[PDB]
């Protein structure tokens, strides 16, 4: 039943980095200052007649050296065991893996956990 344990503490890691992510934003207050990780954190304010949107704020959301940190290596666990049972079980089909819809969530939810590590002002 070792298989078993290995999902179960799969499903344990998702459930964590997603309250995870809600510890985040529940330390995370934008009037403060949001910015791209540093030098030139601006102030900003919501205007309902000009029409146009700052995209700042909805890039850019402030991550604690502790919380960027752990959670990039909750990603990495969770990336490996996935392509841990990925790259066990084949069962005759080397295709086919990326279209049943769980493989681009897992993907594109993890691997930029993984490339803000090359760039520190993309923390």
């Amino acid at each position: 039943r070792s298989s078993l344990r290995i999902r179960l503490f799969n499903f344990s890691l998702k459930l964590l980095t997603c309250l995870l992510y809600i510890v985040r934003v529940l330390l995370d207050d934008p009037a403060l200052g949001i910015g791209c990780w540093g030098c030139p954190k601006q102030n900003y304010s919501f205007n309902d007649s000009s029409s146009e949107i700052n995209w700042a704020p909805i890039l850019w959301v402030e991550r604690k050296m502790t919380l960027w940190a752990i959670q990039v290596i909750v990603a990495i666990i969770s990336f490996l065991e996935t392509m841990l049972l990925i790259y066990l079980s084949y069962k005759g089909n080397i295709w086919e893996q990326i279209f049943r819809v769980s493989f681009v969530l897992e993907m594109i939810n993890t691997l930029p956990f993984i490339i803000t590590i090359f760039w520190p002002p993309l923390r």
